[PDB]
């Protein structure tokens, strides 16, 4: 093909869109509703408008290049059209960046500045409450910011195939929201927050727990524990202009102390706990030749997916609590026993890459003796905001260490945040347990990486077993609906709702679409975790010295007795009833 763009001739055999071709050749074309290889097919934003001679104005993001095209991306006519569209969006946008939670990384603001757009009539609603939906334990909607770009609807469809995020007709006007404008939690929504990650503006957010946290920190009698997820140490640096793939574990520990938390632990310790219990359960099911398969239960997006779409599998889920909840349980029982704290005064906070974890923490039965396992969950984004509000110079902080009693972790625990991480970690322990051995080959590279569905055959005690790693909620649907689950007997299956695993969770830093083209965010974030695993002396959960002490002195034998009583949680399908 011969293509002319802004007077420059290109000869190409590529079959692609004007936008992609332009961007591959460093020609600037703006875009808004285009993301994840799709745009908003109904009511296109047209921010990607270009001019094609003999055709007129076209949308670059969904128009294929053709031999003979002569394209202008920067004519007066083009720029006036784009400016007009942005002005029209400003007419439905509460343009008050000052207090806005996307102030520092908003795509819309950048477009407004670029084209110097202005509303025809400022959008200034007085009763914001009718634009806001805060009913969910996990998600919140602020429709005064919504551009109706459809990126959330498209991302939900692509990432989960639930289509829980929909366009709705609300009293004659178009909004996005859940089915029948219900609270997301009361629908088939997984609360995974991929819709948030896709949002260019501050219209979708996590349900804030920041006041729970501040209130607890300032309560004189509360002893506030904080523990961060595997993925936080691989990602939060992004929001402090430190770049991608930077391990900031030590800086986080320092920042948390400077924020006034009373104890600095780590959810990776909880991950090693989950493996103790789950590997023990796996070895049990083997020795009892069933039931199979066993599914992981540490992803609450997946648990909701099972609850909402596959209730028949709930009995197959591992009974071990997730690292967050298992940690939380121990923080109200074991931790008082080694500290003297009154359990009622312990307030346990996690920092997560995840919105669905907020729902998990607030499940009514996730408590014992009136004490919540977990009292608050803040996302990576929320912690970043707390750090900046406190004027803590994150990038400049010295490294400190976690408090060890519930802060040590093995390399198995460290890799939980990547797809296949739980699987690999679990196998390292299950194989040692089953064979009564200390095996040296512990790297299961077959279950790593970004393939949607990953399988491996593993040898445990001279019998062969089949494992699968399901990488993304859409791939769970593919795995089940396609009958893949019946090609062979699976014994142990990992499921993560977010593709890439938790490093790509719904509570993570937003990444602007251009950076996403430059950087494989899923692999770069995961690389930090695998690097930790490689350089840790202990690489099996059951070699965690603090964990071993905890079990020896407090819980006893994993998978039975006190451990089973306290550290496990079973989900139940509803009993048959009519009408349904
Ligand atoms: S969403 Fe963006 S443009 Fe709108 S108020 Fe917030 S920062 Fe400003
Ligand atoms: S939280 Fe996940 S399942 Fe629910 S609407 Fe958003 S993307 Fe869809
Ligand atoms: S909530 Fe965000 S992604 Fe969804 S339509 Fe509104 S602005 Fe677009
Ligand atoms: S994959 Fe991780 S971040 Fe995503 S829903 Fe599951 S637990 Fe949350
Ligand atoms: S970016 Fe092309 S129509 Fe929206
Ligand atoms: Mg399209
Ligand atoms: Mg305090």
């Amino acid at each position: 093909k011969t293509i002319i763009i802004n007077g420059v001739q290109f000869n190409t055999d590529e079959d692609t869109t004007i936008l992609k071709f332009a961007r591959d050749n460093n020609i600037d074309i703006s875009a808004l509703c285009f993301l994840n290889n799709c745009n908003n097919d109904i009511n296109k934003c047209e921010i990607c408008t270009v001019e094609v001679e003999g055709t007129g104005l076209v949308t670059a993001c969904d128009t294929l290049i053709e031999d003979g095209m002569i394209i202008n991306t920067n004519s007066d006519a083009v720029n006036e059209k784009i400016k007009s569209r942005i002005s029209q969006l400003l007419d439905i946008h509460e343009f008050k960046c000052g207090p806005c939670n996307r102030r520092e990384n908003c795509e819309f603001l950048k477009l407004v500045i670029k084209y110097k757009a202005r509303a025809s009539k400022p959008f200034l609603p007085k009763d914001k409450t009718e634009y806001v939906d805060e009913r969910s334990k996990s998600l919140t909607v602020d429709r005064t910011k919504c551009l109706l770009c459809g990126r959330c609807v498209n991302a939900c469809g692509k990432n989960t195939e639930t289509y829980a995020m929909k366009f709705l007709n609300k009293n004659g006007k178009t909004i996005i929201g859940a089915e029948d404008e219900k609270c997301f939690d009361d629908t088939n929504c997984l609360l995974c927050g991929q819709c948030i990650i896709a949002c260019p503006v501050a219209a979708l957010s996590e349900k804030s727990h920041m006041d729970r946290v501040k209130n607890a920190l300032n309560a004189p009698e509360k002893h506030v524990i904080v523990a961060m997820a595997p993925s936080v140490r691989a990602s939060i640096g992004e929001l402090f202009n430190m770049g991608f793939g930077v391990d900031v574990t030590g800086k986080i520990y320092t920042a948390l102390r400077q924020l006034g938390f009373d104890k600095i632990f780590d959810i990776n310790f909880g991950a090693d706990m989950t493996i103790m219990e789950e590997a023990t359960e796996l070895v049990q099911r083997i020795e009892n030749n069933g039931p199979f398969p066993m599914f992981t239960s540490c992803c609450p997006g997946w648990v909701r997916q099972a609850e909402n779409y596959y209730p028949e599998l709930l009995n197959n889920l591992s009974s071990a609590k997730s690292p967050q909840q298992i940690f939380g349980t121990a923080s109200k029982t074991y931790y008082p026993s080694i500290s003297g704290l009154d359990p009622k005064n312990v307030f346990t906070v996690t920092v997560m890459p995840c919105t669905s974890k907020k729902f998990e923490a607030d499940r009514p039965q996730m408590e014992k003796d009136g004490l919540r396992d977990i009292d608050a969950v803040i996302t990576t984004r929320e912690l970043a905001k707390m750090i900046k509000d406190a004027k803590i110079p994150f990038a400049k902080l010295e490294d400190s260490e976690a408090d060890p009693a519930m802060g040590e972790y093995s390399g198995a625990g460290a890799i939980f945040g990547a797809t296949g991480g739980v699987m690999e970690a679990a196998l390292r322990s299950a194989k040692d347990f089953a064979e009564n051995a200390e095996l040296e080959d512990i790297e299961y590279k077959q279950v790593r990486g970004l393939n949607g569905i990953k399988e491996a055959e593993v040898e445990i005690n001279n019998n062969k077993y089949n494992v699968a790693v399901i990488n993304g909620a859409s791939n769970l649907f593919k795995f089940m609906k396609s009958g893949m689950i019946n090609e062979k007997q699976y014994h142990f299956i990992e499921v993560m709702a977010c593709h890439g695993g938790c490093v790509n969770g719904g509570g993570q830093p937003h990444v602007n679409p251009k950076d996403l083209e430059k950087v494989d965010i899923k692999k770069v974030r995961a690389s930090v975790l695998y690097n930790q695993d490689e350089h840790l002396s202990k690489r099996k959960s059951h070699e965690n010295t603090a964990l071993v002490k905890m079990y020896q002195n407090y819980f006893g034998k994993p998978g039975e007795g006190r451990a089973h009583e306290i550290l496990h949680f079973k989900y139940k399908k509803s009993a048959w009833s009519h009408p349904q």
